[PDB]
RNA sequence: GAGGGAGAGGUGAAGAAUACGACCACCUAGGUACCAUUGCACUCCGGUACCUAAAACAUACCCUC
RNA sequence: GAGGGAGAGGUGAAGAAUACGACCACCUAGGUACCAUUGCACUCCGGUACCUAAAACAUACCCUC
RNA sequence: GAGGGAGAGGUGAAGAAUACGACCACCUAGGUACCAUUGCACUCCGGUACCUAAAACAUACCCUC
RNA sequence: GAGGGAGAGGUGAAGAAUACGACCACCUAGGUACCAUUGCACUCCGGUACCUAAAACAUACCCUC
């Protein structure tokens, strides 16, 4: 993919409950830069996955390169640049 | 919240005992500068949760953003600044 | 051994799934350089273990010295070069 | 403690085997400089630590403040220099 | 008589031909399994169930003669 | 007659008033729990036990009338 | 009469000498164990089993007198 | 007679019409589950329970004839 202002993440430990989830990214990723929203859903299709947004993409670029394929509870997190803005980012 | 001498960590392994959380706290943290006190409870309201006492607050500083996120017994790490001055501080 | 396109890491858990453990590995290892392929094997004999084939020796020798002893799925990855090319650097 | 050749470590992960121990340690260690040898007991008064001996004082050093509170199967691993020098450092 | 065995987390009560372990009452520290808890403190203190807390001798107690 | 229900990992055999799922035989991929394995490859392939592999109709089969 | 005990996730129905908890019907949030899922979203929503959702009084209900 | 089957961690004892596996005694290495242990070493060595330690033939042993 190309450059985006949101990077997914998937291969996420899928018993952690959505606001620790959530709360922990924030912890990983804030160092890159602003964050306007991490969203993550537990449903059958997007569990073990999360959208971090950034502020500026070059934010997103440093996450997704310093990150990549770092532990995270037990497993290592794997992350490509969203495919589409999110709405966020849109409108 | 607002730089401090002392930091709060939270999101911490619960099922490691009080005396072997201190030491491995000591053993993240001690890189950073020198610390006057690890204050641990395993009580119900203070479990998963310490309290890391920096002798200068720019060590404190350096702490947080180096170890935000930082994997510790299979949890992410999430530090704060404390909100107040511990009492061997303020005191 | 000598310098290899191929790594050879081994003390890989073991439960994780074959795609799994390439799409992790291709998230560790992709930083180094441009990744030909990754060969992971769960039969008796294979299983713990993946090669790791890359572009540049270059890019084989960083990912070694800098990836040895990371923690990856809660154990310390061992990395070896490979004994030999690999059938796709041999041909 | 004052510096030594050797380093000792504990709070060790005491499932993991005694040769997958020291193959793991050496991963961890061996970037710092030359091993001359990694000792390790499962015995009950020597379980969950381990002796990596340095060529180089420098070696140990630079270990010990590098791998201090460094997640090693599940466990950060508490670093100090040895109390004495090892037989085959001292003879 | 002999010879073997087992009992002390702490305080008490009982008993005292007994410094001494069971029974009974009360109180503590530490842990384990499960459940609950994401929580900002600077005397301690969630729940349910289980476990552990130096030890020889002697009395009493159990086995063999 | 009505009305409900359940059966297809793949190939075969049986049966065919039947494209069609059970029984029987054979073969595959993927997984789970436990045990074993630290192992250098570039067709596949450790063990023990369990599970899963699109699905409507029709025949046959099960229930109510 | 006395004295004890237990019941409210939410809506309803029943009942109302009763604001009030069981039974019955319906609906929600959160979790746990196991199984399945590697999945690109920007109302929610996999399965199987189990659990939890402030609480005093009163009626009714249970025990002792 | 035929044809099938199963037994060797190591040392010993028994037995020897037998190099040879069961029974019995003793000793080792490695592991697993649970419990305990946070511990500074440079012969080894916590507990409780379970498991494993190359293997063909022959004797003996088990099944069919
Ligand atoms: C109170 N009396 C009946 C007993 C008694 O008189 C004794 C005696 N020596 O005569 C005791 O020692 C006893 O009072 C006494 O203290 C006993 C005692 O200490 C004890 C302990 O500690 C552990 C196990 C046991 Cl079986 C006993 C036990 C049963 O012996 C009791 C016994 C009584
Ligand atoms: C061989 N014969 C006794 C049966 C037969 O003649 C049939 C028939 N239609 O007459 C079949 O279909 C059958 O040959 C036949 O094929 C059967 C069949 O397919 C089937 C399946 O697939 C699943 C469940 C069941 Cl209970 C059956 C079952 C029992 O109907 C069998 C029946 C036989
Ligand atoms: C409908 N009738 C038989 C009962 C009745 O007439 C009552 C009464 N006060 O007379 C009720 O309160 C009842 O209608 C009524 O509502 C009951 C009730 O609320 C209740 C609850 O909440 C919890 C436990 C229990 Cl045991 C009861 C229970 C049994 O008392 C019922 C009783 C009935
Ligand atoms: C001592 N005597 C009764 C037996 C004997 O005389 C033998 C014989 N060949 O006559 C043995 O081989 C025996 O002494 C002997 O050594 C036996 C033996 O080795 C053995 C093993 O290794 C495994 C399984 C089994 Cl069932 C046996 C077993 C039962 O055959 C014994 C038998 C005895
Ligand atoms: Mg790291
Ligand atoms: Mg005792
Ligand atoms: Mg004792
Ligand atoms: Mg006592
Ligand atoms: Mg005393
Ligand atoms: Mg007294
Ligand atoms: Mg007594
Ligand atoms: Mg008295
Ligand atoms: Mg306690
Ligand atoms: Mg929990
Ligand atoms: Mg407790
Ligand atoms: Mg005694
Ligand atoms: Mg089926
Ligand atoms: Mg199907
Ligand atoms: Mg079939
Ligand atoms: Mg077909
Ligand atoms: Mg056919
Ligand atoms: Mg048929
Ligand atoms: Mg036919
Ligand atoms: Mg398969
Ligand atoms: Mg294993
Ligand atoms: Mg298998
Ligand atoms: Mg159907
Ligand atoms: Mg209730
Ligand atoms: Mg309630
Ligand atoms: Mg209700
Ligand atoms: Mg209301
Ligand atoms: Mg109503
Ligand atoms: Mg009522
Ligand atoms: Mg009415
Ligand atoms: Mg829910
Ligand atoms: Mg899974
Ligand atoms: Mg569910
Ligand atoms: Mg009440
Ligand atoms: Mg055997
Ligand atoms: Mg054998
Ligand atoms: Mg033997
Ligand atoms: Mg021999
Ligand atoms: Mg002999
Ligand atoms: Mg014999
Ligand atoms: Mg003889
Ligand atoms: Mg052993
Ligand atoms: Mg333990
Ligand atoms: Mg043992
Ligand atoms: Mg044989």
């Amino acid at each position: 993919t190309r450059p985006n202002h949101t990077i997914y993440i998937n291969n996420l430990n899928e018993k952690i409950k959505k606001d620790e989830l959530k709360k922990s990214l924030h912890a990983i990723f804030s160092r890159f830069g602003q964050i306007l929203d991490i969203l993550v859903s537990r449903s059958l299709k997007m569990r073990g996955q999360a959208f971090v947004i950034f502020k500026e993409v070059s934010s997103a670029t440093n996450a997704l390169r310093s990150m990549q394929g770092f532990p995270f509870y037990d497993k290592p997190m794997r992350i490509q640049y969203a495919k589409t803005d999110s709405d966020i980012i849109a409108k």
